[PDB]
Formats: structure tokens, sequence, C-alpha cells
DNA sequence: ATATATATATATATATATATATATATATATATATATATATATATATATATATATATATAT
């Protein structure tokens, strides 16, 4: 999974083609906030959010 | 070992604002019908006088 693929991927069609190769690809996450994000950024790295 | 109570995200329901078409209400102008009035002539009825036909009486 690359930024070019993710950028072709968009060119093809909005959040909603996105959203489907997210439930296609394995090892891939998104979220539509930055909040769900972050959460997964600290439980990925074990460290408190400050 | 089982669902339960919670957060997240999605989808739908509800409200606001604006554009557009249609309905309701009011007022004016026009046409139709009725009513009266005017004006004229006709038609009907009644009064008086005249002339005709009919009915009744006397003589023939």
């Amino acid at each position: 999974q690359t930024l070019e693929h993710w950028l072709n991927v968009y060119h093809e069609g909005g959040t909603r083609l996105l959203r489907q190769m997210e439930k296609e690809a394995i090892g891939l996450w998104t979220y539509p906030n930055k909040k769900q994000y972050l959460a997964r950024l600290r439980d990925f790295f074990e460290v408190g959010e400050n």
C-alpha cells in the first residue's frame, strides 16, 4: 500500500472506493476523523497521547 | 461463558431559507332580463235611430 496507489484509487473514485478497498485489503486501516487515527497510533506505539 | 452497555459511524428525519405556481378574495365593467312608461291602433261594448222581416189580427 503506497501513497501513489491511494492517489490513483482516489482518482478512480471518492471516499466510498477507499472504504471498499479497506475491506478488500489486509493490513490497512482508515479513519474519517483524526481522533480514532491518533488512538490507533497510541495503541500501536504504546505511548500516552502527550 | 452470554449478552450487555458503550462509542463510532452511518443513514434518515426534521427544520430553515428561497423560488415558483396556484387559489382566494375584492372590485370594476359588461350583458341580459324585467319592468315601466309612451304612443298608437284595434277591438269590444253600449246608446240611438232607421229599415227590414216576421208574427199576429181583421176583412175578404
